[PDB]
């Protein structure tokens, strides 16, 4: 039997509450565990996440002067490198984010202007999110170029670090890409191919997804430059996957989708990307060896999964 999965856009609300409900902020190496008031932030943040349903303006939020300032040092580090190690798709739209969504460093851009932002580049939106989704369900948004897409900030302590994925890592590592037609073109199809996947093809296309959209570099010209959000988040990654020290190989996708990784290190092993039209062709040919008694297809003029049948 095929699992479930949503064939109308609407329908990404049957499970987008389905999250790990015990966070990480409740573990004790957490950088907020002993801040009460960050702990109910947290909570107040997934209640929004919690009921809201596709259609809805996503919730504005007066944010804090301290997150305001953790945001500020998070995009102030991170800036000084895009010129240099940030793919050209990235340079070209980040003057538009400051210009029309608020991208500076006093003030924490709002998802619902962000998610007009991008739906004008290429319809992707964004829907909050309250914490860890299953790979399936997260997959499952993008085949309808929708990203869930956290709202909280990680702990002031610890500005440069988070154990998790934050708006700052959302909106300065994902945001810019997905206003790329290519780069989303790319995403939808790793979205595609979850739709119905078994359970270990979801596992290779989440291995995928980790060696592209995470920690992607990609051919520029003859240069190599970052697109994967991991990297663009991460300020001494950042810097360390354009050095010496790492392996690149080129994306070949029977290899990738099986390899290991850590996520508490820097990444011995990138793999590089031709552009992103090849790796989108990739994803296709690797998607066929999925099996799946049928295909899929998205409609977007009424925003729903055209489903043939092998
Ligand atoms: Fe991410």
């Amino acid at each position: 039997t095929v699992p479930w999965f949503p064939r109308t856009i609407q329908e990404l609300d049957r499970f987008a509450n389905q999250i790990l409900s015990y966070g990480a902020e409740l573990d004790a190496d957490h950088p907020g565990f002993k801040d009460p008031v960050y702990r109910a932030r947290r909570k107040q943040f997934a209640d929004i996440a919690y009921n809201y349903r596709h259609g809805q303006p996503i919730p504005r939020v007066e944010y804090m002067e301290e997150e305001k300032k953790t945001w500020g040092t998070v995009f102030k580090t991170l800036k000084s490198l895009y010129k240099t190690h940030a793919c050209y798709e990235y340079n070209h739209i980040f003057p538009l984010l400051e210009k029309y969504c608020g991208f500076h460093e006093d003030n924490i851009p709002q998802l619902e202007d962000v998610s007009q932002f991008l739906q004008t580049c290429t319809g992707f939106r964004l829907r909050p999110v309250a914490g860890l989704l299953s790979s399936r369900d997260f997959l499952g948004g993008l085949a309808f170029r929708v990203f869930h897409c956290t709202q909280y900030i990680r702990h002031g302590s610890k500005p440069m670090y988070t154990p998790e994925p934050d708006i700052c890592h959302e909106l300065l590592g994902h945001v810019p890409l997905f206003s790329d037609r290519s780069f989303a073109q790319f995403s939808q199809e790793i979205g595609l191919a979850s739709l119905g996947a078994p359970d270990e093809y979801i596992e290779k296309l989440a291995t995928i997804y980790w060696f592209t959209v995470e920690f992607g570099l990609c051919k520029q010209g003859d240069s190599i430059k970052a697109y994967g959000a991991g990297l663009l988040s991460s300020f001494g990654e950042l810097q360390y996957c354009l050095s010496e020290k790492p392996k690149l190989l080129p994306l070949e996708l029977e290899k990738t989708a099986i390899q290991n990784y850590t996520v508490t290190e820097f990444q011995p092993l990138y793999y590089v990307a031709e552009s992103f039209n090849d790796a989108k062709e990739k994803v296709r040919n690797f998607a066929a060896t999925i099996p799946r008694p049928f295909s899929v297809r998205y409609d977007p003029y009424t925003q729903r999964i055209e489903v043939l049948d092998n």
